[PDB]
């Protein structure tokens, strides 16, 4: 036991946050004590106050937490096995988990390498290119390529595709991968662009393993939408220069851009897939990279025999049994309305902050409202704004966004985007 | 699904470690219950209950199912089963770091949680060049270690594992190149360390840290080494300024003997990673610890911070559950308890010793080792371990167990005695 000052104290001495210090933070982690539904139980001044998790805790909690269907799945794993070995076993948690996810995600993607965090899945799909080529006979084909803005974890090979200026490549000079990078793609669709994107591919394709991007929204390095025609050409270049696609769906996955997958906004299948913060309902740490047929029979003729890769907790029976729950619930409703009415929601209510000084974008895509402004967002004053309205936001640099879990009411996204709104009212002033 | 339909599944849409796709030796046998020290496996359509030898790789050391773990879990799971650790802070974290800084060798102070043990090494890695960049001598950034070491299978833990356990003849051009030392011998030989410290000191001023597995070497080939190379390695890198870091993913939480094995030489190094049985195998969780020394300085760097925060980083289900499985190993005489699990292995496989495909028997805590002349066929291993109600997974030439810590003397016996009929089988044929 512990009350919220001792949390805080041992939290100030002894716990590292996401992209933080120890002894030199700005402001104190807020103390949470419960969440259930859409909504986070806190503590400020000493008071638990209940708000709402307009970030659906970073893009997990798209069924809110403690759903009942959830919590059951997970309660009803537990009563039988917690956790095998996957060397050597297999168990039924693992296959209806990827009989599910062959099934709903793009066409030909077959095979399931379970692992424990998107990191991990994005390496685990680099892994997979590279093996795939050496299967080919051609192990020049090793560097990836991607385009300016992305992200796609913390680990060392996935920091090389990240935008070099958000992933602070200046800070890694001599460490990482030397990847190529295409310019930012843009929001509007121009054939020009991926005109340009084709010429640089081609000049590196003997050298280019695969292409990895986020199909049409790219969350951590921006809250940037381009159009999903871009997903198309990529494709096609792709598919004419022999170089494989990756699409990192570990944030559009799972309906939050309106499709169930963001790469059915083009109809395009990629070579490899991953996916991850939504699959367990936001439960528990899982990942999954897929990818087709014929890359998992090349690199399993390859002359290595078999990818080398194996997560100690891979394919975990508790959270592949909550994932299961997560993944059926959202099938088993009408998901693109409510997605659809979520949209309507965020663009009704962010309305009103283009008008405002600061703001210089609101765009909406799906389950995602984004006020962009003209300088950043000072985090000390717009917490406690949003708090007093009983929402928990949380800004970075100049982006002011939320990502609600889809069982918000109507009456809960008007909260949520009245919050957005004040406070980007107060970056002007 | 039934086991057969499970099969089917698994056969067609799962990976499985280190594998391929449809070319596997041996079928994955449906694992269906774990309950304590035993798994219930189907074989030839029948559910059989085996000892799990294996603990689950090396996580399962309270056994299965254990009341303790599972009603923290459910407890956990009535209160909040997550929220994102980005401007929040929540009571199983600031308890779980409290423990892990209290019992960890002296001067680890802080904690980054993180989702598997292969994300906490490159999280030690990062640590370590950040705060060498910190100090001013970015140049500092390459690593040492010696061979037949593991320390996962993301890409910058590919390249410290040992160059052939880890096939880098494979990974060439990929792998940053790291600084190997030979492998280190199992009797302390003074020579040995001045060696590694002559060549350490050729490479100094272009090493961040020493990172080896602390008396055991796991994945790597099961070998054990004196403690005593330790404090020749807490010292050089004393003398030196090169950070020590100890992987103690399986080593950690009593299974060598000692609380950390680190332990059994008295030495703390500067940064330490714990995993596998860090929640008692029931979810994925790891975690990296510093000293505050090295927190503060990367804190004062450019960043001024660690550049690194995984989504579910600090997952209060996760936590919770570990919480649990620590306190639970504490609350019990733990080191009498694996006293008395090293007596029965030892005593179990000493008639192993004269099997004439057997080159080495040895023990060290709750682990035992037969070593043989030629790898070992999992085909006859496999079964004729099943045959003997104990579920044994061999590697290379290696038949060995990491028994649950709650297994009686006689389920002991049980595992050591089909461990001898597995190696007596190896020299058959
Ligand atoms: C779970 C949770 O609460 C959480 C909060 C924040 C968070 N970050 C912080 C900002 C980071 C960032 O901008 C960035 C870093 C590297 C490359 C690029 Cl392109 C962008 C991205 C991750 C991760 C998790
Ligand atoms: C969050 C994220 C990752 C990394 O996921 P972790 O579980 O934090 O490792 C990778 N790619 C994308 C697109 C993401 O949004
Ligand atoms: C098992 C192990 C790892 C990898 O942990 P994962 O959770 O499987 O990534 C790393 N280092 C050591 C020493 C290990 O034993």
């Amino acid at each position: 036991g512990l009350t919220p000052e001792q949390i805080i104290a041992v939290d100030g001495a002894h716990l590292w946050h996401p992209y933080s210090s120890i002894g030199r933070e700005a402001v104190s982690p807020v103390v949470a004590v419960a969440a259930h539904g859409a909504w986070l139980t806190l503590i400020r001044d000493g008071q638990p106050i209940e708000v709402l998790d307009a970030m659906s805790s970073w893009w997990t909690a798209i069924h809110g937490h403690g759903h009942p269907a959830l919590d059951q799945a997970l309660t009803t794993q537990l009563r039988v096995m917690n956790h095998v070995m996957f060397g050597g076993l297999t168990h039924e948690p693992a296959a209806r988990l990827a009989k599910l996810l062959v099934d709903i995600t793009p066409a030909g993607l077959d095979t399931v390498f379970f692992s424990d965090s998107g990191s991990v899945s994005v390496e685990v799909a680099a892994k997979m290119a590279l093996q795939y080529w050496r299967g080919r006979g051609l192990p020049g084909k090793r560097r990836l390529m991607t385009w300016r803005g992305g992200y796609h974890g913390d680990t060392f090979l996935a920091m090389s595709i990240c935008d070099p200026h958000g992933g602070m490549h200046s800070l890694w000079t001599d460490v990482l991968a030397a990847q190529v990078f295409a310019p930012q793609v843009p929001r509007d669709y121009d054939p020009a662009y991926s005109a340009a994107f084709e010429a640089q591919l081609a000049q590196h394709a003997g050298e280019l393993a695969a292409v990895v991007v986020e199909p049409v929204v790219q969350g951590a390095g921006g809250m940037r939408f381009h159009d999903p025609r871009y997903l198309h050409d990529l494709r096609d270049i792709c598919r004419r220069y022999e170089v494989l696609l990756i699409f990192d769906e570990i944030a559009t996955g799972f309906g939050r851009t309106g499709a169930l997958f963001a790469a059915d906004h083009a109809g395009v299948s990629p070579d490899i897939m991953c996916v991850g913060k939504a699959l367990t309902g936001g439960y528990l740490s899982l990942a999954a990279t897929l990818c087709t047929a014929d890359v998992a029979h090349t690199i399993s003729a390859g002359a290595a025999g078999a990818l080398m890769h194996g997560p100690t907790f891979m394919a975990n029976p508790l959270a592949c049994a909550v994932s299961v729950a997560s993944v059926e619930l959202l099938l088993g409703q009408d998901w693109r309305t409510r997605i659809t009415e979520l949209a309507a929601g965020l663009t009704a209510g962010l309305d009103t902050a283009r008008a405002l000084p600061a703001v210089t974008d609101v765009r909406v895509c799906g389950a995602i409202g984004v006020i962009e402004c003209d300088r950043p967002v000072d985090l000390a004053v717009a917490t406690p704004a949003a708090l007093d309205r009983g929402v928990w936001l949380r800004p970075f640099r100049n982006l002011v966004y939320a990502m609600p879990p889809y069982i918000c009411t109507p009456a809960e996204i008007t909260q949520i985007t009245s919050a957005m709104v004040e406070v980007a009212r107060l970056v002007g002033s």
